[PDB]
């Protein structure tokens, strides 16, 4: 767009050519869709010469390119590729402006990138700098990705600092977009002991969270991940409610993971509440079975019961198929069903 050199090459002028011959314009060419693309193909094969001559017009523009659309694909090169000087020199520039990277829309990718790259020092060091803004970050569109990463990738001793600044804030941040993607890192990557005070939030919420569309997400992966008397806190908030909650949006999807992930008695508990209440005159199966939420539910209590409670649910349903056939969730209870005699 600005130089001949660019415009030339951006009309395929030059078939053969190569990263010498873009000496004094590395910048202009890492900016562009094209030119970051040619760079970051010829550095995946480049000879270490060819790297440093590179490496030296970046390096003098870095936080620039870190902070551009096509840029920071070459600075991302880099830490894949790059020397413990090439690495060292860019948390170099790093250092200091983690914050405004972090809340950028390509600076938060390099940061990404940086922590899967460097020394456990370097990472500590880089988390250190969003001391004083979690909440911020966790919340941001940008950094809530390098919060993930950190999550994933750090030393969990290191991160205290992070799970200390959600004191309070568990139930919020679990109906947040951003939020509760990452309550759920958390609960996979840190210890027991941390996740202490978070699991106890979430117990005092349980009602508000598995009806929130976000929050119901945070209530499941405890109950596909974490320890069994985690669980059965959970369980023990659902049963009384296992019909009403079956219907719900979002409430049916935290009733359908107890069934498949609490322990046998407390599967076999919420089976047996559902096949001996009634609902006004017809069964509470009746109505879940019909309803586009809970069937699903019924079709993973007949997954999940044992021998004895199968055949107790199916006997339960059979004076219903023809009333049943109305509904193409019913084709699933049904095949279920016929796979059942003979």
């Amino acid at each position: 767009g600005r130089s001949r050199l660019l415009e030339d090459f951006r009309n395929n002028r030059f078939p053969n050519l190569q990263l010498r011959d873009l000496i004094g314009h590395i910048v202009e060419f890492s900016q562009d869709q094209h030119g970051s693309r040619f760079i970051q193909q010829k550095l995946e094969r480049a000879t270490p010469a060819e790297r440093q001559i590179v490496f030296n017009e970046i390096l003098q523009a870095a936080y620039q390119l870190m902070t551009d659309v096509f840029g920071n694909y070459v600075i991302q090169k880099f830490f894949e590729f790059g020397s413990l000087d090439q690495k060292l020199a860019l948390a170099t520039r790093i250092r200091g402006h983690v914050l405004p990277l972090a809340l950028q829309m390509y600076g938060c990718r390099v940061i990404q990138k940086a922590l899967e790259s460097i020394s456990s020092d370097q990472q500590s060091e880089m988390v250190k700098e969003l001391d004083g803004h979690v909440l911020k970050c966790v919340k941001d569109q940008n950094g809530n990705h390098v919060v993930q990463k950190c999550i994933e990738c750090v030393q969990p001793q290191s991160l205290q600092f992070i799970i200390d600044a959600f004191k309070g804030q568990v139930f919020v941040l679990s109906t947040h977009p951003y939020g509760c993607r990452v309550i759920q890192r958390i609960l996979e990557h840190c210890t027991a002991e941390q996740t202490l005070p978070i699991l106890e939030e979430l117990h005092q919420h349980t009602e508000q969270l598995v009806q929130d569309q976000y929050g119901n997400y945070v209530i499941q992966h405890v109950l596909e991940h974490g320890r069994p008397e985690d669980k059965s806190k959970i369980v023990s908030e659902i049963r009384g409610k296992v019909l009403a909650l079956s219907q719900h949006k979002f409430a049916s999807n935290v009733v359908e993971k107890c069934v498949t992930h609490a322990s046998r008695a407390e599967r076999a508990l919420l089976i047996d509440e559902v096949c001996c209440q009634n609902d006004g005159p017809h069964s509470a199966l009746y109505t879940m079975m019909k309803d586009q939420y809970a069937n699903y539910v019924v079709q993973k209590m007949i997954d999940m019961a044992e021998p004895a409670q199968r055949k107790i649910i199916m006997h339960k349903i059979r004076p219903h198929i023809t009333t049943l056939r109305k509904y193409t969730y019913g084709k699933h209870i049904l095949a279920k069903l016929e796979k059942y005699y003979l």
